[PDB]
């Protein structure tokens, strides 16, 4: 049901399409800002929503430039309803198709920013486990926001132990896929790639696959070092960080730490949120302070956002 949403956001377009999912461009009626609302079913969720649960768990605790950042949780008897960062520029996936490959120079900036994203996803104890161009989205800048959900699919992507079962580590899991999603960016088509889910995947296992002409000798060293089929022998996050392709261009490692992580509340959102809500700052520092991603959390987070912009710190 809508009832609660809509007495506080705005429908306008569809932007996403899916098949278990679809996602409109929103207004926050509070703050007059625009965000994207991801509409997942329960029905169809099925016994994955436990899980879907645990993942939007972990996206709370995710604060970081080049991850799309969640404003509002809202579940009600059939639905769950996500409100994200809008990120106007589309998918990875629909920006490599249109420009055929994408330069050297080109990939490198955009890599780093992937890096960037999976380091700090890492670094806060999880992994990400479906890298691919179809959950990697450019904002207004044409900076990547990460996402997940956005739908042989990923399997092109899978490392060889996660495509077998067996017993594996996320981290090493997103380093494999990264080199998967560095082929395609430098070259516009996959490196493993088939008919049919047995052949793909004994291709995978394999871990042959042909290098175009146009890559570069040190394109090709870090391709080999992301696609080792044995985990072990592939490289860590550590060493990606600052490898001599990684610097090439721009000649300092990758800046994976978050530039805007929540440290204490922004007292020009606290003040606002006061006058609005007839309390004072500490009766309204301790309700923010629960973080419930809730419409209190979604009108904090976007003031914030408001601030950064230069804009009034102001509710309508
Ligand atoms: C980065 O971690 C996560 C991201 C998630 O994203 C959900 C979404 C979205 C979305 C879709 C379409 C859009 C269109 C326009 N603008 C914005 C849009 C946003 C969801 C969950 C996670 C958590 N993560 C999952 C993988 N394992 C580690 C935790």
């Amino acid at each position: 049901d809508y009832d609660e949403l809509l007495k506080y956001y705005e429908l306008h377009e569809t932007i996403g399409t899916g098949g278990f999912a679809k996602v409109k461009l929103a207004c926050h009626i509070l703050t007059g800002e625009m965000v994207a609302i991801k509409i997942m079913d329960k029905n169809t969720l099925g016994s994955d929503l436990p899980r879907i649960k645990t993942e939007i768990e972990a996206l709370k605790n995710l604060r970081h430039q080049h991850i799309c950042q969640l404003y509002h949780v809202l579940e009600t008897a059939n639905k769950i309803f996500m409100v994200l960062e809008y990120c106007p520029g589309g998918e990875l996936f629909d920006y490599i198709i249109s420009q055929d490959r994408l330069s050297e120079e080109e990939t490198r900036v955009v890599f780093r920013q992937i890096v960037s994203a999976v380091a700090y996803v890492h670094s806060q104890g999880y992994a990400h486990r479906d890298l691919k161009p179809e959950n990697l989205l450019f904002d207004e800048y044409h900076k990547l926001k990460l996402i997940d959900f956005g739908l042989c699919g990923s399997l092109a992507y899978a490392a060889p132990e996660l495509i077998q079962g067996k017993s594996y580590l996320g981290s090493e899991a997103d380093v494999w896929s990264m080199g998967i999603l560095l082929y395609v960016l430098m070259c516009g088509f996959l490196p493993f790639d088939d008919d049919t889910a047995a052949a793909l995947v004994a291709k995978i296992m394999r871990g042959k696959y042909d290098v175009p002409k146009w890559l570069s000798p040190s394109s090709i060293l870090l391709l080999q070092q992301m696609l080792q089929v044995d985990p072990k022998k592939r490289i860590s996050m550590k060493n990606l960080l600052n490898h001599p392709w990684i610097m090439q261009d721009y000649n300092y490692p990758v800046e994976w730490q978050s530039k805007n992580p929540f440290i204490h509340l922004d007292d020009d959102c606290v003040t606002e949120l006061s006058v609005h809500h007839r309390n004072n700052r500490q009766t309204m520092e301790d309700l923010i302070s629960l973080w419930q991603y809730d419409h209190l959390t979604a009108t904090y987070l976007l003031l914030l956002a408001k601030k950064a912009r230069g804009k009034p710190v102001r509710l309508r």
